[PDB]
């Protein structure tokens, strides 16, 4: 999971600025997502749809388009990128953007932040606040985020 934490923060904190919230609360979100990168959407050729945050690809995407199964078993559109950085941006947009996100921005505490998007129908699982809040104040999270940094202070 760390490399996972070390590639998305920078693009978590470029989005996060733009969205007025937090970087690791971005961060959490992916990993929560994606099982801290271990279960990502791929595209059939191998290489990953790049989608941390499982974004549906619905009428008004006309980009690239991967296809998985959900849970009997749908076969759901998903969005597909070049990059977690071009992930990242789409991500920016729709929730920098949309009005049903517009209590996002300025949330600095991670229930408020998850329930945030619940309102906006980012997922529907009334446990999804508690779920994400639950990484998002993690010691596991803690712990990655202080071994991404390239400082550290010492105890005295």
């Amino acid at each position: 999971a760390q490399a996972f934490v070390d590639a998305t923060w920078p693009q978590a904190a470029k989005a996060a600025q733009s969205l007025g919230v937090p970087a690791h609360f971005l961060v959490a979100q992916a990993a929560l997502e994606t099982g801290w990168g271990k279960s990502q959407i791929r595209n059939k050729d191998g290489t990953p749809s790049y989608n941390l945050f499982n974004i549906k690809a619905g009428s008004n995407w006309t980009g690239k388009v991967v296809e998985a199964r959900t849970v009997k078993v749908r076969v759901e559109r998903f969005r597909a990128y070049d990059s977690y950085e071009q992930a990242f941006q789409d991500y920016a947009d729709l929730v920098g953007n949309s009005p049903r996100y517009a209590k996002v921005a300025g949330k600095t505490d991670g229930h408020a932040f998850a329930r945030a998007l619940q309102e906006g129908g980012y997922a529907t699982d009334p446990s999804y606040a508690d779920k994400l809040a639950r990484v998002i104040n993690g010691n596991a999270l803690r712990q990655r985020l202080m071994a991404s940094a390239a400082s550290a202070r010492g105890l005295e």
